[PDB]
């Protein structure tokens, strides 16, 4: 058990960006702080994740079970949640930027993510994930952004 096999394909990422589409999510994303995020492979076509928020309630977590869906190559589909990512951009050594889609009985939303290798957002990723977001024409309200303002983190084993 516990063994270092395909353990090296998984692990823990600290969530240091984020976009919405809804004013809402901007507005409240916006006041809060950084999220995390644990990816654990749950079976060959099957995936499990672990959030992590700060939650004016406390440290707020979640994990949730997807399935494999290769459609831009390493994407995940979750007809369960209705939740869909898609990893658009990733550094083995250095920052990573995923896309993220949900769509509800008659609704589409869309949230935009980046995250680092660890708890602390790099120029670097900022002006990456900057850069695309502005050659989708964003606003700043549109994404969010969180400082060293790390303190509460989500545990990997
Ligand atoms: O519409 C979406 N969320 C809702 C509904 O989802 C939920 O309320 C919970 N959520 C999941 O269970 C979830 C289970 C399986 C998959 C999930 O993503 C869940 O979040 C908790 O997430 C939250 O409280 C917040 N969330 C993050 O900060 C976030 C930060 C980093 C990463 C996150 O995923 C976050 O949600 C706000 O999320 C919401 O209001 C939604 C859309 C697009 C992409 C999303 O991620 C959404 O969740
Ligand atoms: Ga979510």
């Amino acid at each position: 058990m516990t063994v270092p096999d395909r353990s090296e394909i998984a692990g823990k990422w600290y969530v240091v960006a984020l976009a919405s589409n809804t004013e809402f999510f901007l507005r409240e994303k916006d006041k809060m702080k950084m999220a995390m995020a644990r990816i654990s492979f749950l079976g060959e076509d099957e995936l499990k994740v672990s959030y992590a928020v700060p939650k004016p309630n406390g440290c707020r977590k979640w994990e949730t079970t997807f399935k494999k869906t290769s459609d831009d190559g390493e994407v995940y589909y979750s007809e369960e949640a209705k939740k869909k990512v898609e990893v658009l951009d990733t550094d083995y050594k250095s920052y990573a930027v995923i896309y993220a889609t949900r769509v509800k009985d008659g609704r589409t939303l869309h949230m935009m993510r980046l995250y680092s290798r660890s708890p602390e957002v790099s120029p670097a990723a900022t002006a990456i994930f900057r850069k695309l977001a502005g050659e989708r024409n964003y606003t700043d309200e549109m994404v969010a952004m969180l400082p060293r303002q790390e303190e509460c983190t989500v545990d990997e084993v």
